[PDB]
């Protein structure tokens, strides 16, 4: 009985419905009576064209600001090399409105759409706590598709402020269900980049979204890395299609590219998923991410069965979203025991790395105490070590199940030889094992160079439930 969109665009907009059986699947959401109505999203980037014809009509100057200039209007700056068209690209993919004869449609057509201005100036500190923590109780999912540089070379992440603001999002947003926040995981493929060594999308508090191409492959500027957590579709090669969605002056693109247009399509199937469930808590959607994404299609070397059964790639995550699995098993979900956590300090003293370094510890998880864990949801390795050259380090995580988490590949323009300082490599892969058990951690000098170095602190910490 469902009428599908008629929209001009609606047809190029191969991801969201296409009989080649190689999409998202959102088609089967709407079809279930899915579209995202009364879901706030708010799109944190470099302004929002609100009076685009395809954008006006789900415009919700509740989920907007301009943190750059400091005012309520998130327009964005025109000028003639239209640098701030981003926002407006990513906000149309989330909520383009339908049937009104004008480019595509949203993934979550009916969604409120918001903006915030924070990238179109000096992005401080500030400026991103004061972005991710806009109306708390009002939007419900956050939508970023930027983050630190992709040279391959930098190990960055939130500062205080930015902290404590995704901390009291997951806390207290949405009526204390926790904010929901969605990360593009980069555009680094090419410098060898690890999202891992970005500590947005490494934060268990952001569902970070990795990019496939038409035909199913890691598109170039792809990064892999353990704290992925699922994909969407996204460009590839020239013989593969793009992304449609609205653009800056009221125009109408098909060339939306790259892992800024992943996250996007990820928050838009998340808004429907809210609409079939609006008490589903910031653990909740992540855990129906992982049980319902789907491997099948997508092309990978590394894919790997997890304790669980579960296929996982550093590329993909689970693999691609699929919103008409997402809505169906939200309905009947039952949302998760309180979130447990449980930190154990592994040495005794400290390593010398040298060419190879293995460290094994056989764990209780907390047994016995509050904070046991039987059933894992996300793990970090949080590591101090110093060495000669980083990017020549190789570092991986093993559970007690036998899945091995790369928490970090060689990156060969990282020459930095300030090391790792309590980072917090943070894996997705053993979601849902036991994590009591033997995990060994390796670290290995992947270079013929006689590199040297010590790894004075190792803790790892287990979050999930009993
Ligand atoms: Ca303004
Ligand atoms: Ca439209
Ligand atoms: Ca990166
Ligand atoms: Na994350």
């Amino acid at each position: 009985v469902y009428q599908e969109p008629t929209d001009p665009k609606f047809p190029q907009q191969w991801y969201l419905s296409g009989v080649t059986q190689r999409d998202l699947n959102v088609k089967a959401a709407w079809a279930q009576g899915y579209t995202g109505h009364g879901i706030v999203v708010s799109i944190l980037d470099d302004g929002i064209e609100k009076n685009h014809p395809d954008l006006a009509g789900n415009y919700d100057p509740g989920a907007s600001f301009d943190v750059n200039d400091q005012d309520p209007d998130p327009q964005p700056r025109y000028t003639q090399m239209n640098d701030n068209r981003h926002g407006t690209r990513c906000a149309g993919e989330v909520a383009a409105v339908a049937n009104n004869g004008v480019c595509g449609v949203g993934v979550a057509y009916n969604a409120r759409i918001g903006g915030v201005r924070m990238l179109d100036g000096e992005v401080t500190d500030a400026v991103e706590a004061r972005s991710l923590g806009l109306n708390p109780n009002h939007i419900h999912i956050y939508s970023a598709s930027w983050g630190p540089e992709d040279d391959g070379k930098t190990v960055d992440g939130p500062a205080r402020l930015a902290e404590e603001a995704f901390f009291r999002g997951v806390s207290q947003g949405r009526g204390g269900l926790g904010s929901i926040f969605v990360w593009a995981s980069g555009n680094g493929g090419r410098e060898h980049d690890s999202c891992n060594c970005d500590g947005y999308t490494n934060s268990i508090y952001t569902l970070s979204i990795s990019s496939a191409t038409q035909f199913g492959n890691v598109p170039w500027y792809s990064e892999a890395c353990s704290s992925t957590l699922a994909t969407t579709y996204s460009s590839g090669n020239q013989n593969e299609k793009q992304i449609v969605t609205t653009d800056l002056r009221q125009k109408c693109t098909e060339s939306h590219t790259g892992t800024s247009a992943s996250a996007p399509l990820a928050a838009g199937i998340i808004a429907l998923t809210l609409e079939a469930n609006k008490n589903l808590t910031w653990r909740d959607m992540q855990h129906l991410v992982v049980q319902t994404s789907k491997p099948a299609h997508l092309n990978a070397n590394d894919w790997a069965t997890n304790g669980v059964g579960r296929k996982v790639s550093h590329s993909y995550g689970y693999g691609l979203l699929d919103a008409g699995a997402m809505v169906a098993l939200a309905q009947n979900w039952t949302t998760v025991a309180p979130q447990r956590k449980c930190i154990i300090d592994i040495l005794t003293e400290p390593k010398d790395i040298g060419k190879r370094l293995e460290v094994r510890k056989t764990v209780t998880a907390c047994l016995g105490e509050p904070n046991h864990i039987t059933r894992l949801e996300h793990a970090q390795a949080r590591l101090t070590l110093s060495y000669n050259r980083r990017g020549d380090l190789a570092i991986h995580l093993v559970s007690p199940m036998g899945t091995r988490s790369t928490l970090l590949a060689a990156r060969p323009h990282d020459y930095s030889a300030d090391g790792f300082n309590d980072w917090a490599f943070m894996t997705t892969h053993s979601w849902d094992e036991d994590p009591s058990g033997e995990w060994v951690l390796e670290i290995e000098n992947t270079s013929e160079a006689n590199n040297y170095g010590t790894l004075t602190k190792f803790t790892l910490v287990l979050y999930g439930t009993a």
